[PDB]
């Protein structure tokens, strides 16, 4: 159709590699471009990671108080990396991961799923359960970024992440207050203003987890507010393979994109 002319026009004009996923509605045909094509989570899996503590503690586990060093600091940690004295609690830890992007936060998140791979296999299990048979965590941060493309470790698919985050804020993965926790943390997201927010009028609410990698990997995943209050969720990835591992990535490519997908839902 004309939409996924449009996103190869954006594909070409930032030498990049675009997907976008926009599961359909009761009202709306899902938007889908390179939807089953692979792509590097990046920093994206930390509000699911999110969602996998949610869904297998009680709510009294957020307030359990976590310590580490600095020598656990390994990772872009914005907000672990000035309590090492202090601590944080898992509550702590998951804003951190989701709002910051906090390397440190998801580590210790992805050690309290337990088991085998510091808490990766786990992480993986989880999405398993709500039916993503094709997104896979193979290493914690940092050395996920690593993967060259071609690499199916560390990656999903704009699809698999979209339905993910769909049944996690929309739908029944999470009873409704846990819910809510996830679905504020990625309301008050801090690193997200220039992505699929900045795509959207201002008048529509998003919420978002943001992730970039080498590469030149950016993306986005989004839930979305019209002004009469219709969700829909958005996951734009990207990447920019061609130009080695230390391309660029580009935030106006999953800007425009969004822009492109707003223009369908307006
Ligand atoms: O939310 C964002 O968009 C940024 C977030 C930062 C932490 C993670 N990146 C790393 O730890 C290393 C990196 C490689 C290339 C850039 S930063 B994550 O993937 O992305
Ligand atoms: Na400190």
């Amino acid at each position: 159709g004309d939409l996924a002319d449009r996103f190869a026009e954006l594909e070409r004009r930032y030498d990049a590699r675009l997907g976008v996923y926009v599961p359909a509605t009761g009202t709306t045909a899902a938007i889908e471009y390179r939807a089953d094509e692979r792509f590097a989570f990046c920093s994206t899996f930390k509000a699911p990671l999110v969602a996998a503590v949610l869904h297998q503690n009680p709510l009294t586990h957020l307030d359990k108080l976590i310590t580490y060093t600095s020598d656990d600091i390994r990772s872009i940690s914005p907000v672990a990396q000035q309590h090492v004295q202090t601590g944080m609690t898992i509550g702590q830890l998951c804003d951190a991961a989701i709002r910051y992007s906090d390397g440190t936060a998801a580590n210790l998140l992805l050690a309290d799923l337990g088991g085998p791979g510091g808490g990766t296999a786990a992480f993986t299990g989880y999405l398993r359960s709500l039916g993503d048979t094709v997104s896979r965590l193979d290493a914690e941060e940092p050395e996920l970024n690593r993967d060259p493309p071609g690499d199916e470790r560390n990656t999903t698919t704009p699809h698999a992440i979209a339905l993910v985050l769909q049944q996690l804020v929309l739908g029944n993965a999470l009873p409704p207050d846990k819910r809510a926790l996830l679905t504020d943390w990625m309301a008050r997201n801090t690193t997200g203003a220039k992505r699929i927010r900045a795509g959207f009028p201002a008048d529509w609410k998003v919420i978002d987890k943001t992730g970039t990698g080498d590469y030149g990997r950016a993306n986005d995943i989004a839930v979305v507010w019209s002004p009469t209050g219709v969700p829909y969720v958005v996951a734009v990835m990207s990447d920019r393979a061609g130009g080695g591992y230390d391309a660029e990535p580009r935030e106006a490519l999953l800007a425009e994109a969004a822009t492109c997908v707003a223009g369908v839902l307006a």
